[PDB]
C-alpha cells in the first residue's frame, strides 16, 4: 500500500477522480492536493508544487501530477527540490521511471489516453520497485549535487 | 534557422548523431554538447544540464537532450534555472509543449521510436511557434517566481 499525493489543473481533473478511485479499490492511499472542484482557467503549477513538495517531505510517498499533456505539470513538478517527475505516456515509461530514475512523481496527459490506459500507466508506476543500481543511484547523486549548488558539472571530454 | 543545443549519454549517442545530421539538412545549426564519442557507462546529467544551461542564455536557441526513455534527461534539464523541458513522444506534445508551456527544450527517448518517428517529433518542435496567449504566459510566470523565491504559491481555497 503507497501513499500518492494528487495534483491537477482543469485538463486533468476528471482523470484525477478516476485515479484517486482507482488508488482506494487497489489498496492505496491517495491523497488530493486540488483542484477541489472544476474550474476552466485555472493554474497548474500551484497544484504540481503541493504535491510534489508534499511527497519530498514524505519519504516513501509516490505523486501523480494531470493536466492536458502532463508535461507543464512535470516541469513544475520537477523545480521543487528534490523531486523527480518522469512523464509516463506508457507503461513501459512509467516502469522504467521507477526502475532507472527513481522518480518520486510521474506526468500523465488526461488529453492523451483512454480511461483504461491511463489506470494501467497508474499501475506500473505505483508496484514497480526500485532498482537500486550503482549506475542509476550515481546519476540521481550527480544531479543532487547540481540541485544544492547549481554548479554545472565538467562534462567527461 | 535555428541554434540547437544536443546533449544525450550512451543511449541516445547514436539517435543524437541522426538528428544533427538531420537538422544541418533542413537549415539549423546544431550544436554538440556531448558525449562526442560513444561511451557506455557515461552518465547523463553533465550533458543535459550543459544543454539547458546553454539554451536558456541564448536568446531564440532551442535543445534536445535524448536517452533511453527521456525522462531522466528531461528531469535533470528542468533542474537548470529557467529551463522547461519537455517529455516529447509524440508529434503532438512536441509541438503542444511550445505552444502551450513554451518549452526551450524537449527529452526524446531513443529506445521508444523509430529514427523516422523521433526526427518528425524534432521537426514539430522546431518548427511550432509559441502562441504568446495571456494564461500560458501567467502560468509560466508563476512557476518563474516560484524558482525564484522557493515560495509555494498558495492553492485555491
Ligand atoms: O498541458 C498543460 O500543461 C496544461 O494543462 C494545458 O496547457 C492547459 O491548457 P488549457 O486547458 O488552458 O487550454
Ligand atoms: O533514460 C534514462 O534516464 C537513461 O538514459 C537510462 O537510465 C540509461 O540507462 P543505461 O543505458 O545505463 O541502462
Amino acid at each position: 500500500g503507497m501513499r500518492v499525493y494528487l495534483g491537477a489543473d482543469h485538463a486533468g481533473y476528471e482523470l484525477k477522480q478516476r485515479i484517486i478511485e482507482h488508488l482506494k479499490q487497489t489498496g492505496h492511499e491517495p491523497i488530493d492536493c486540488g483542484a477541489l472542484r472544476y474550474d476552466a482557467d485555472d493554474d497548474y503549477p500551484a497544484f504540481c508544487i503541493a504535491a510534489a513538495t508534499r511527497t519530498v517531505a514524505d519519504p516513501g510517498s509516490l505523486g501523480i501530477v494531470l493536466g492536458g499533456s502532463g508535461n507543464g505539470e512535470q516541469i513544475a513538478a520537477n523545480k521543487v527540490p528534490g523531486a523527480r517527475c518522469a512523464l509516463a505516456w506508457s507503461v513501459q515509461t512509467a516502469a522504467l521511471a521507477r526502475e532507472h530514475n527513481n522518480a518520486q512523481l510521474i506526468g500523465i496527459g488526461g488529453r492523451m489516453h483512454t480511461v483504461a490506459e491511463a489506470l494501467a500507466i497508474v499501475d506500473a508506476f505505483v508496484t514497480t520497485p526500485w532498482s537500486k543500481a550503482q549506475r542509476h543511484q550515481r546519476r540521481i547523486d550527480i544531479l543532487a549535487e547540481y540541485e544544492r549548488t547549481h554548479e554545472a558539472p565538467p562534462v567527461p571530454g
